[PDB]
């Protein structure tokens, strides 16, 4: 079996990944023991924000250590405000160093990679 789909649109502002802000408890010192999660908010080319409901399936997030491979991350995007998503992910193993990776349709939302290791100070 086959099928297919179709939808048209326009108008609207133009969504920018690059100038939407990521922001949250993830990229700091003293995170959360169990899982952090953080908010992603959708910018447009004007640098305004969309507080808009995009759709479902729209961002994406990815979780990877550089010393730790082969890592099974489910994280799941779901849509809690009229505008801000919150990004949720499990892990059973230690957690050492993780690298956030955001991106959308092929396109850096963020300054990812995000490379935190080093409690606070570290050449000295």
């Amino acid at each position: 079996g086959s099928s297919g789909s179709s939808g048209e649109t326009g108008g609207e502002r133009q969504l920018s990944p690059e100038k939407s802000e990521i922001w949250g408890p993830g990229l700091k010192a003293d995170v959360v023991l169990p899982a952090r999660y953080f908010y992603i908010q959708a910018v447009d080319t004007s640098g305004n924000k969309f507080t808009s409901s995009p759709g479902e399936k729209v961002f994406q997030v990815k979780v990877s250590a550089p010393e730790e491979q082969f890592t099974r991350v489910g994280v799941q995007v779901l849509d809690r405000k009229d505008g801000s998503f919150i990004v949720r992910y499990r892990m059973y193993a230690s957690y050492k160093n993780l690298k956030v990776e955001i991106k959308f349709q092929g396109q850096h939302v963020a300054k990812s990679p995000y490379i935190l290791k080093g409690s606070g100070p570290s050449s000295g």
